């Protein structure tokens, strides 16, 4: 379905911005005159002055200096980011099995955000740091960060929470001795193991689905077994907990 | 930072006027009174041109936006058009501000408003930039970033494989994720000298607690690097004073759009 948005911007109640304007704007970086610029926007010369005294006037910048300045190549590039989001905007809002929109740059960005930690998983804050529940419903994690910070993410009881961890920020261990005095333990089966000569890549499954990526120097990893239950193991302050509102 | 622009947008399907200011304020003085006869009058348009208003805006989305109450309701739909177009009004609003206030990000990226809007992590650093190509012929597991000045670079570590599948070729946008305690600042160029990334600076903000201070300076490009030192050794820190940032290729995490 072809769909398009059309943006006016109108400041101390006036016309301040319109497609045409725009128009006038790309034309004139184009052609390098404000006459020429007029000409290939389709609008009078007069008009086009009127336009460009009135935009400069109402903004209190300067947009042409023919080049445009700094501020009118930003006003284009305001204009063009409507135009780069418009088809992820209407895709979102014809998708009729969505829950209720909440916020359009976290829905537009739930599904295309990606991360290079090799750990990403998907929790909310249950009731220094804060508890999350991972989305398979069982798994607990605290993570360190200030009360602060926390009201910055917009850490309210349930809110929805992205957390990343680097493989090499995880310990493997087969001692409970060990995993138990850990910030954050999650037990699992080793599912594959690749010995490089410093480092080992050990891959678990979580119980319940995940798996996780956890890098350890090799000679940590002699005794370790694929088959073999093992508990991962990090403190609260190596996860990254993020949120978009 | 004064003057709030007021947002007008239209929206068209199949070449049609779908959803402007007056049909918007249509739906919703529809949704405060309850019903089509009241809202029409309170949006100042007559109650024949608010009938054809809805009869078009059903037939060009292919839903039903209103509905008789079982008096007349807004649908799902009806309510999600409203939601969608405000908070579209209200990303153009914010971008405006930045527009005149302005910042060194690209007002035309996606990642870039993400990363201002809506994206905040417990990292503290948040830095915008860009894959540039990298600086040595020799390949290395690690990409060069360039921040929005188009000219500072850092480096972070990653493998050819996740590097393939989150696209970071020369120009792809990234943010660059670092936590704060993993930030050295120094007045001594030596010791950031032997660091993978070190970035120059003015200490613009000092907050000093019993255990960590936290440091706050410039990047070049305008954004700000945070940083959280041992109050041990920050004792000889103060604003103004010329600093180096640093800080390893492998404690960065990359987000970016896929
Ligand atoms: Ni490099």
């Amino acid at each position: 379905m072809q769909a398009e948005i059309l943006l006016t911007l109108k400041l101390q109640q006036k016309l301040f911005a319109d497609p045409r304007r725009i128009s006038l704007l790309k034309h004139i970086a184009l052609s390098g005159s404000i006459s020429q610029g007029a000409k290939d926007a389709g609008i009078s010369y007069k008009s086009a002055w009127d336009a460009i005294n009135e935009m400069n006037q109402l903004s209190e910048h300067i947009l042409v200096e023919a080049v445009l300045t700094r501020y009118g190549q930003r006003l284009i590039q305001l204009y063009d980011l409507l135009a780069q989001i418009q088809q992820k905007a209407f895709d979102v809002l014809s998708d009729d099995d969505a829950l209720p929109l909440n916020s359009l740059l976290a829905a537009i960005s739930r599904f295309s955000l990606q991360t290079s930690a090799r750990n990403q998983w998907f929790g909310t804050i249950t009731a220094q740091h804060v508890d999350v529940l991972l989305a398979d419903g069982k798994t607990r994690l605290k993570v360190a960060i200030t009360a602060q910070s926390g009201a910055r993410l917009g850490l309210d009881e349930g809110k929805e929470v992205l957390i990343l961890l680097k493989a090499p920020w995880v310990g493997i261990t087969q001692d409970e001795a060990v995993a138990q005095n850990a910030d954050n333990q999650l037990p699992g089966i080793i599912s594959h193991i690749e010995r490089g000569a410093e480092q080992c890549e050990v891959l678990m499954a979580l119980p319940d689905g995940q798996t996780l990526c956890a890098t350890v120097p090799v000679n940590e990893a002699t005794s370790l077994q694929q088959g073999q239950n093992v508990t991962a193991y990090f403190n609260a302050d190596s996860v990254i907990i993020a949120t978009l509102c």
